[PDB]
């Protein structure tokens, strides 16, 4: 049995964070400058008590209307998120019931960020190709908005909330539909993208709530996300092209045979810099986050969904998916869609 | 000619923290619960407790160190890390990413955390088998670690007599042979069980509030707040008696495996009362049904690997033995698999 991506559905929340609203709040960053630097026109923001699991539920509901998978067919749920409902129970467990998925389905949460979709795909494929599941519902959902400091311009210009639902199912055929994979993990990158306080390394205290303004005027606490953009970019340029070359070597595949290199949609500056260093033509390199921003684990499936809708992704197309970010963590895989 | 890669358990190592919470100390804290009564009801004499700033990942780190010291695998061979925990270091980044680095594991290793509880090990095994047998990894380091102690209310007798902290490291490697060494699996999830085993407040569904810090006393005189673990023992027990025997039956049927061919039924080591009820309902003989948590208590995802480690230490687990592993708990979530050790 060969694992294949059967179908994808995305969901973005209602509230829009526009560049014009960010410009009102940050004088030094007008709409044209934010767009110039990031390529992001707007991000969607989850309602105040709307969680990542809620966005994933909506994504799954949308998926289940499309004609490839429904609740009754799901026999494993993987929720990739970095904003779960509880420390316990597992958010995927409640999504199982909420979606009407059968009680004989597996369910678990995975904590990864912008690498999470590719990793999720490797788990789903492992489950399908070992006969542990015939239909893995891979969910990604994030609400980074809930831990961005209001005066942290660097992250509020980038991050949007969102979710996706992908069905990975047992198919039969001669071609590998998902894989092979290359993985990466480098925990030295931890301090460059981190919410330091609020779980078990550092519980919340008087100190963790203490605000602190950086060189660029960005205010933060240990309870909010800290992103070292310069470090993350350095990491990305160092590791992603490397992983792409290694993945091609692993697969015995010339780079000309790849129809599309779909990268985690970090922002237009990062993607341009990666595209240039990777020598990939723009027509093989979608940049599709203008209206949703960086949705963390959902960037890839949202991109793929858009590509299907706009006619640029069709069955039999040879893709490279590349996810990279917080951890540090990164992963790539080939897909024969 | 050549045999496909088979995921097998190369080795297991456990780590428990230093501090011991004994029945005698519990009997001082809860005057109406003498040591002998705690023992009769739970079959647990001691639990280990993580130091105040020691996290589950820290415990996992030491389990992994001990595993490499046992010599079946080394850090340099690890190409994937799965940490199963419900007390991670941060909301982000992933605690597995930091363990990768701390353990000196190569950066081409995959790493991720899984949130599950007492079902976690069997689920973990399914993921590790998936990675190994699809060729995505040759040596998956499956870590379990929990520090439930950190969210037990001091006056919640029900949970404090049960739970211990701990971790384990399992090396799941590619063997090559005729026998499926890990699998098949049966899975279960039932989110209706959510309210019966839960830490309500502190993450994104219910942020901490004035009310979540308010203590309340329940029907049994146990005190907690919504920021602490709530466990409805009655419901969890009823769930366990309903699903675990069904899961076991379902698994054997799926595997075409007669019940008699299982050498050992290794169940999540919830406590003696639960395990006794399950053994009797499942009609399994005592010698095929280890109860091995007297000195560590219920260590959540680590119950199974710690039990397996103990069986190896005392010579009741050997290569070639046919096991059923059953994990079941918070979620609700449960899972079973067969193992040819």
């Amino acid at each position: 049995p060969r694992a294949a991506i059967a179908d994808i559905a995305g969901h973005l929340p209602e509230q829009v964070l526009t560049n014009d609203v960010l410009a009102q709040l940050y004088p030094d960053w007008p709409a044209e400058k934010i767009l110039a630097k990031t390529g992001i026109r707007e991000r969607r923001i989850a309602a105040p008590r709307e969680t990542a699991a809620d966005l994933a539920y909506e994504a799954a509901r949308k998926l289940f209307a499309q004609g490839a998978v429904g609740a009754d067919q799901v026999d494993f749920v993987i929720l990739c998120t970095q904003a779960p409902d509880y420390v316990l129970p597992t958010s995927a467990c409640m999504l199982q019931h909420r979606l009407g998925i059968p009680t004989h389905a597996g369910a678990l949460d995975v904590n990864l960020g912008c690498s999470g979709y590719v990793y999720g795909l490797s788990l789903a494929k492992g489950l399908v190709e070992t006969g542990a599941a015939r239909c893995v519902l891979l969910l990604t959902a994030d609400t980074y908005s809930k831990y961005l400091h209001p005066l942290d311009k660097s992250v509020r210009t980038l991050f949007g909330d969102g979710a996706s639902a992908t069905a990975v199912i047992a198919e039969h055929g001669e071609l590998e539909r998902i894989g092979p994979f290359v993985f990466g993990t480098d925990g030295r990158g931890a301090p460059n993208l981190i919410v330091k306080a609020g779980l078990f390394r550092e519980p919340k205290s008087a100190d963790s709530a203490r605000e602190h303004e950086d060189a660029s005027g960005n205010v933060r606490t240990d309870e909010h996300l800290y992103m070292n953009g310069a470090e993350v970019m350095a990491f990305s340029l160092a590791e992603v092209p490397r992983a792409a070359d290694r993945l091609l070597a692993l697969a015995g595949e010339p780079r000309e045979n790849i129809d599309c290199f779909v990268l985690h949609q970090a922002n237009r500056f990062m993607l341009d810099a990666l595209r240039k260093k990777m020598k990939i033509p723009e027509h093989k390199f979608p940049v599709l986050m203008e209206h949703c921003g960086n949705t963390v684990s959902s960037t890839l499936p949202l991109a793929l969904e858009t590509m299907r809708a706009n006619g640029t992704l069709a069955r039999g197309m040879r893709l490279m998916l590349l996810g990279f970010g917080v951890g540090y963590s990164w992963a790539g895989c080939l897909v024969n869609f």
